RNA sequence: ACGAGAACGCAGCACCAGCUGUCCAACCUGAAGAAGA
């Protein structure tokens, strides 16, 4: 009850495929294995 | 009416022949197109 007045398109590739892009599955890796502390995120060699 | 007069230290001759400004080296590292209530 809001009207369709917008929309998100998923993000595709040049072919117009749709496809997760990169880093998301790592930032979703992320969001688990940074369990531990906050700090260590761009020198982190894990 | 001078130990003097006359007399080009001159002629020909390529500073030239051979020789890679070359060898080794990732423009690379980390990052959720995402969240109120």
């Amino acid at each position: 009850s809001p009207p369709m007045n917008d929309l998100n398109t998923f993000v595709k590739d040049a072919f117009g495929r749709p496809y997760i892009p990169g880093s998301s599955l790592k930032g979703a890796l992320r969001t688990a294995i940074l369990n531990d502390l906050k700090e260590d995120t761009k020198e982190n060699e894990v």
